[PDB]
C-alpha cells in the first residue's frame, strides 16, 4: 500500500483535493482509504472531540501533544496499519508533520521530545509521501488561535519538507482549484509508481 498525508490549514482546499487524488486513484483500480487525525476510529474520534471543544479550563501544551499522539497510536493500530497490510492507499488529513507544525512550532514544545513520540508510538513507519497544501496566512480551540500560531505552523510545514525533500511536495494553495489539481495531475505517476 502507500500511506499518502496531507498537511495544510483549514480553507485550502485540501479536502476537495483529496477527493480528486482519490477518485484519480480509484479509476485506476487502486483502493484507497481515506481517513483523518485526530481521528479515525471511534474512540479517536472521542480523543478529537476533546481537542478540538473550547473549555474555560485552559488545555496544557503537553496534555494537547500527548492527546494527539494517543489518537494517532489508536488509528494506527486500527485503520492505517490494516489498510497498508490490504495494500491500499490511504490518504490521510493530517498526520506527525501537523504534530511538528502545531505543538511544535504553534505551542513551543521540543522537536526532539515530539521525535521520541514518534519513534515510540510509530516504529519506523513514515509517510511514503506528504503533500503540503501552502497558503499564505462556534470556533473550535485550534480556528480561535491567532495570525502568529498560524505562521508558525505555516513555516514549520515548509522547514519539515526542505528537510527530507524526497518525502514532501509543496503546493501552492494560494492558486485557484484547477491550478492545484493540475499539480496533482502531474503528481500521479510517480505515484503510480511508487
Ligand atoms: C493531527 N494533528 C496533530 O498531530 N496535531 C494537530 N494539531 C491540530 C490539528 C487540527 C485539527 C483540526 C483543525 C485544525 C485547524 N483548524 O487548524 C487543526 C491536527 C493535528
Amino acid at each position: 500500500g502507500l500511506f499518502v498525508t496531507l498537511e495544510g490549514p483549514e480553507g485550502a482546499g485540501k479536502s476537495t483535493n483529496r477527493d480528486y487524488l482519490a477518485e484519480r486513484l480509484r479509476e485506476r483500480g487502486i483502493e484507497v482509504q481515506l481517513t483523518r487525525e485526530p481521528g479515525g476510529t471511534p474512540l479517536a474520534e472521542r480523543i478529537r472531540e476533546l481537542l478540538l471543544a473550547p473549555s474555560d479550563e485552559p488545555m496544557a501544551a503537553d496534555t494537547e501533544l500527548l492527546l494527539m499522539f494517543a489518537a494517532r497510536a489508536q488509528h494506527l493500530a486500527g485503520v492505517i496499519r490494516p489498510a497498508l497490510a490490504r495494500g491500499a492507499v490511504v490518504l490521510c488529513d493530517r498526520f506527525t508533520d501537523a504534530t511538528y507544525a502545531y505543538q511544535g512550532g504553534g505551542r513551543g514544545l521540543p522537536e526532539a521530545r515530539i521525535a521520541a513520540l514518534e519513534s515510540f508510538v510509530q516504529g519506523d513507519l513514515r509517510p511514503d509521501l506528504t503533500l503540503v497544501f501552502d497558503l499564505p496566512v462556534r470556533l473550535d480551540r485550534f480556528e480561535q488561535e491567532d495570525r502568529r500560531f498560524f505562521e508558525a505552523v505555516r513555516q514549520t510545514y515548509l522547514q519539515r519538507a526542505a528537510q527530507a525533500p524526497e518525502r514532501y511536495q509543496v503546493l501552492d494553495a494560494g492558486l485557484p482549484l484547477a491550478e492545484v489539481q493540475a499539480g496533482l495531475d502531474r503528481l500521479l505517476p510517480n505515484l503510480l509508481e511508487r
